[PDB]
């Protein structure tokens, strides 16, 4: 169970340990501990939530042993929930860590705030511990071309790395296929994977703990419709955790794994001519590598494309640079390249004929028809299908048997000339109480109520951004039920038209009524000519909130987009304090900066 100890039992001297949340850092990391053998070294590949990084200690005892780092940042420069706990580690932590030699690449997007945070506190910690760094901290930007960033840095890593411990580049051909393909003629149902994302059966024996690697089937016990219209489709779901062991809190997240529309799956399989029904595995052709599958296996196809691959998002680059070499027609096997290209022309056509028409692998099978690929090396090529995450709309102090989840469901139509459907949503809206089970973990945030329930709340959160709000209220309710001591709890939410797409509506009365919610400001976007957002509410109520906050002390919760929304309500606010302070704007924003770092301003960003 030490990594370490792991790595000597297999000959790898050298662990990649991913902190992702959508695959990007994951694939990278993979195809870093791939890397390792073109030098004459060994690696794998890790999740550092399944091991205990304290265990860096003991790294020192393989020769010649290299730990790298490839680490996404979220939220207000919080690490990815895989890797939260290596994070809280290292605050914790002093342990001596002299002999230990690492690298860290981080992924960001310069367009946010805190851009790749996580990366520079893996690099900067690490270096204080006492390890030794080998190689610059890499800065990759999702905002220019991260795959770009990535391949500059690796291209000078594998180098100063081959000087550092003796070796050199083996000179091998090279594979092209990593993986290679088995029928089986029999195969014993129970030995067949039908879609569990772990241990085998797992999800038919449920047995705790529950997390990412053993998510939990909760059964649907609530799916109704919020909004009045039909113009859009707001749910509202009650999942069942009774029995699970699993505990949660207002502001915690709870990740769902999805099932891909079968009718997509279905004309796939017809595309490829192919028998979805072919119980198959597909085996690693280095039987040294320690990624010996690239999803659960043996298994159908239809359970592959199903439950273990995204097929419904842009393909990448070397997706479409592999496909290339299986179009029949040369003018198409020219297109599928020029969108591969690095050529300016060639990553525009490729930026606006794929990722912003939203064209996806059944769209490309199908807009090139002399393009006919083995499914086996299809499969190989596309990506890991990824957790879906929500705000957990309840209080464990009132429901905590039960964990719910509000959600508009994804439909539009797409530059591409289809109508794209989102997977998650569209697998949620399916599910009927009727038992509908939907696997799920729980992943903590940092989206927590004050320590102390007499601190005021200020909670901002527009459209569906309303979530993680319904629990905070409902948790307050009950404080106040219990004959504890409040203080005030107001909420600024904004909707469409009240006769759309507001939500909760009475279950909002009933608390304003009740003194749960002190105040309930609500702007209606669409009702009038003039747009009416949470922050002119705030602006109206300038007097108020600077007194909540400069003299209650008051704590004060963001939820949504945070480039535009949560930044327009940042601005709001620093117009606030720089009219009542009175101060220039400029310290204005170090004071409502300040309350952030005090952590008296939570930001919970979907995006
Ligand atoms: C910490 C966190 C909390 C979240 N909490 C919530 C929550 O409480 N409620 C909720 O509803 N969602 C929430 N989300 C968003 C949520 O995780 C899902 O991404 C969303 O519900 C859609 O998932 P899907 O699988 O149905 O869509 P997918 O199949 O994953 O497709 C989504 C993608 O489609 C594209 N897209 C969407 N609409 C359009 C359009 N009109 N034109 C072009 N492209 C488009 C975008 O690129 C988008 O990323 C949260 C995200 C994070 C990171
Ligand atoms: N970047 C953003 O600021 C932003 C905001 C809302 C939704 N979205 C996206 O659209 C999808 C629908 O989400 P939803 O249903 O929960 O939202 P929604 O239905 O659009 O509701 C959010 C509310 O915020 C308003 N709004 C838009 N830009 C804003 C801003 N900068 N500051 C404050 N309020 C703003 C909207 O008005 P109008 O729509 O009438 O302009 C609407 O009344 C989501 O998947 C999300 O990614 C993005
Ligand atoms: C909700 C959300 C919040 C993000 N917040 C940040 C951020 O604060 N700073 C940053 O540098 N990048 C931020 N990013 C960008 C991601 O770090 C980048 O897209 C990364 O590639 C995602 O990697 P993954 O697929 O391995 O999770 C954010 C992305 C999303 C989707």
């Amino acid at each position: 169970s030490s990594f370490v100890e792991k790595m000597k039992k297999t000959g790898r001297n050298i662990i990649v340990f991913y902190g992702s949340q959508t695959g990007t850092a994951e694939e990278f990391a993979n195809r870093l501990s791939k890397d390792a053998h073109r030098y004459g070294m060994r690696g794998m590949s890790a999740d550092p939530e399944e091991y205990d990084l304290a265990d860096l200690s003991s790294l020192p005892e393989i020769d010649k042993s290299l730990v790298v780092f490839a680490m996404a940042t979220y939220g207000e420069g919080d690490p990815t929930c895989n890797a939260q706990d290596f994070y809280d580690w290292l605050q914790e932590t002093d342990v001596d860590l002299t002999g230990v030699k690492f690298a860290v690449f981080g992924l960001g997007n310069k367009t946010y705030e805190h851009f790749n945070a996580m990366g520079k506190y893996v690099d900067q910690r690490l270096e204080q511990l006492g390890a030794q760094r080998i190689f610059e901290l890499g800065l990759g930007d999702d905002d220019g071309n991260l795959e770009e960033d990535f391949i500059t840095w690796r291209e000078q890593f594998w180098p100063a790395v081959a000087e550092f411990f003796g070796v050199e580049a083996t000179g091998e051909e090279s594979s092209i296929r990593q993986y290679e393909l088995v029928v089986h003629e029999d195969m014993d149902v129970a030995k067949v994977y039908t879609g569990e994302m772990g241990r085998l059966k797992s999800y038919e024996n449920q047995k705790p703990p529950f997390d990412a690697k053993n998510p939990f089937l909760a059964a649907v016990t609530a799916n109704r419709k919020l909004n009045q219209g039909t113009e859009r489709h707001l749910m509202h779901l009650e999942l069942d955790i009774s029995d699970s062991k699993i505990r949660y809190e207002s502001g915690d997240h709870v990740a769902v794994y999805p099932a891909n529309d079968s009718a997509l799956v279905n004309q796939i399989g017809e595309i490829l001519g192919a028998d979805l029904d072919v119980i198959m595995s597909l085996n690693n052709l280095d039987e040294e590598s320690n990624k010996k599958h690239p999803f659960p296996t043996p298994t159908t196809y239809r359970t592959a494309l199903t439950y273990y691959l995204d097929i419904t998002n842009p393909p990448r680059t070397n997706v479409l640079y592999e496909l290339a070499q299986y179009a029949s027609e040369p003018s198409e096997q020219e297109h599928l390249h020029k969108m591969a290209s690095s050529s300016g022309e060639g990553k525009e056509l490729y930026l606006s004929w794929v990722v912003e028409a939203r064209r996806h692998i059944l769209a490309i099978l199908q807009d090139y028809p002399s393009l006919r690929p083995p499914i086996d090396h299809l499969l190989e090529l596309l990506p890991r299908l990824q957790a879906r995450y929500y705000s957990i709309a309840s209080s464990s102090k009132v429901h905590p048997n039960s964990v719910h989840i509000t959600a508009v469901a994804v439909e539009y139509e797409a530059k591409s000339g289809r109508v794209n459907k989102g997977v998650a949503t569209s697998w949620l809206r399916a599910k009927e109480p009727a038992r509908a089970l939907v696997p799920m973990f729980v992943c903590k945030s940092q989206f927590r109520l004050p320590f102390k329930s007499t601190t005021p709340v200020i909670m901002v959160g527009p459209g569906t951004g309303i979530a993680p709000f319904m629990g905070f209220i409902q948790e307050r309710a009950w404080l106040r039920e219990q004959g504890k001591e409040v203080g005030e709890t107001l909420l600024y939410y904004g909707a469409r038209r009240s006769d759309e797409d507001y939500l909760y509506r009475e279950e909002l009365a009933r608390f304003h009524k009740d003194g749960a919610l002190t105040q309930l400001n609500v702007a209606f976007s669409r009702e009038q000519a003039h747009k009416v957002y949470v922050q002119h509410l705030l602006k109206r109520d300038r007097e108020h909130l600077w007194k909540l906050i400069h003299e209650g002390g008051a704590h004060i919760y963001v939820c949504g987009d945070a480039r535009n929304m949560a930044k327009d309500v940042q601005n709001t606010f620093y117009d606030i304090v720089a009219e009542f302070g009175p101060m220039e704007h400029t310290q204005a924003v170090d004071y409502v900066k300040k309350l952030m770092t005090k952590g008296r301003y939570s930001l919970d960003v979907w995006s």
